[PDB]
């Protein structure tokens, strides 16, 4: 896009290969192939750069969730919907997908990054709480996290059938 | 103990403050306050050092599990037992506890560290599969991971009552 985006994109490509540690304005400038000046002009702190990156990723996810209105439809299959939302991104692309999670975590173990790293759970959690109940909402958010790990931690494909199955055991009747 | 242990201990203290990245034979030698020679004599590669550290942590956990024979007792409360096992370490010490998880993860996003980083799930998983069934075993392992995150990702204390509650919803009848 116009260089600010180019920079955020490169920041991402750098972390997705050298980890947050190998992320500097030099690394980014090189990767985005832009003056060092540009990167600092747009992002004073590396944290500002990180935060921007996560916000982009958060919005990336908050987008697929909005593409599943059924999630808040009381007549829809909730677990089926949640398993689809997962499968929709954990499915396929086991390349850039593995990279997106391998930074969601990296982000999490960072003091000022963690709050934005789990924002996805805020939207989902708020939605499931209104749909079901607080305890069920938290339990659901918990297995979602549990399942992504299981998956993105082995040559283990997704398996919606399994996900919906365990998700369903959590929804009360 | 004798210096090999001193070194593993220091390796841990270093990662628990500078992350795997700030971990070198220099860092370790300094921290353990031992000749650089010693650290390389005992651990040729940093990966050998990391792996040793994780094995120590794995054995640390595999120890509390063995201290709960009830886990495999068909007449015992499984979810209650699992929630106790968790609460037993996630409870209190929200200092060194937070550090143990903030390296379990760090480990996980590392190609040759990940296999040893999830060994805990191998023992637990094998135990729950024999106790219940494959699908239930995996689902249980999944929420355990989910719950530790929820917890070790906010000023959020543990709450066994909650854990046992969601764990119980996963056990079939
Ligand atoms: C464990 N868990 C439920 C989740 C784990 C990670 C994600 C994320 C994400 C970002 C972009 C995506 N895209 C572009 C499809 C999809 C997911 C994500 C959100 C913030 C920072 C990094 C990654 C969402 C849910
Ligand atoms: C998400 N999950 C179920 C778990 C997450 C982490 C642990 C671990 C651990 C190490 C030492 C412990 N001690 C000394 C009590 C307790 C746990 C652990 C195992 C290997 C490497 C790092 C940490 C176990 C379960």
């Amino acid at each position: 896009p116009e260089r600010r985006q180019r920079i955020i994109d490169a920041a991402i490509r750098v972390v997705g290969q050298k980890g947050i540690a190998g992320l500097s304005h030099r690394t980014v400038a090189a990767e985005a192939d832009v003056p060092l000046g540009s990167t600092t002009y747009h992002f004073a702190t590396l944290d500002d750069l990180m935060v921007a990156a996560l916000r982009q990723a958060n919005e990336g996810f908050a987008r697929v969730v909005a593409a599943h209105p059924a999630l808040s439809d009381p007549e829809a299959d909730l677990s089926g919907e949640l398993a689809r939302v997962l499968g929709e991104w954990l499915g396929g692309d086991r390349t850039g997908v593995e990279l997106e999670y391998e930074l969601y975590l990296a982000a999490l173990r960072r003091p000022a990054l963690r709050p934005v790293a789990a924002e996805w759970a805020e939207g989902v959690g708020a939605l499931l709480a209104a749909r079901t109940d607080p305890t069920t909402a938290r339990a659901l958010v918990a297995v979602l996290d549990g399942i992504c790990l299981q998956v993105l931690l082995t040559d283990t494909p997704y398996d919606e059938e399994y996900a919906r199955e365990v998700l369903t055991r959590l929804i009360p009747v």
